């Protein structure tokens, strides 16, 4: 349903996912999984993440963020996926 573009593609590809072309369930799938594999959640407060220092703070223009509420996530998401035909 969808490709990313590049920046968002390398962390995709980082969690072990091949080609560009995606579900959305999918692109979810590979970000937690990158999330997960590379510790960016806050180790005892597993709800935060720190972004910062890592391309996908680079992709949000955050440092940190919470699924308190996940909406960089989907503005990130919103800028990042080209919907295919
Ligand atoms: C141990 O702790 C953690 C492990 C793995 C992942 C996480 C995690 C987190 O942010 N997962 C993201 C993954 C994608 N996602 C998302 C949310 C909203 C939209 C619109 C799109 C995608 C939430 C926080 N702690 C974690």
């Amino acid at each position: 349903q969808v490709r990313p573009k590049l920046p968002l593609l390398k962390i995709l590809h980082a969690a072990g996912a091949q080609g560009e072309m995606f579900t959305v369930k999918e692109v979810m799938h590979y970000l937690g999984q990158y999330i997960m594999v590379k510790q960016l959640y806050d180790q005892q407060e597993q709800h935060m993440v720190y972004c910062g220092g890592d391309l996908l703070g680079e992709l949000l223009g955050r440092q940190s963020f919470s699924v308190k509420d996940p909406s960089p996530l989907y503005d990130m998401l919103r800028k990042n996926l080209v919907t295919l035909a």
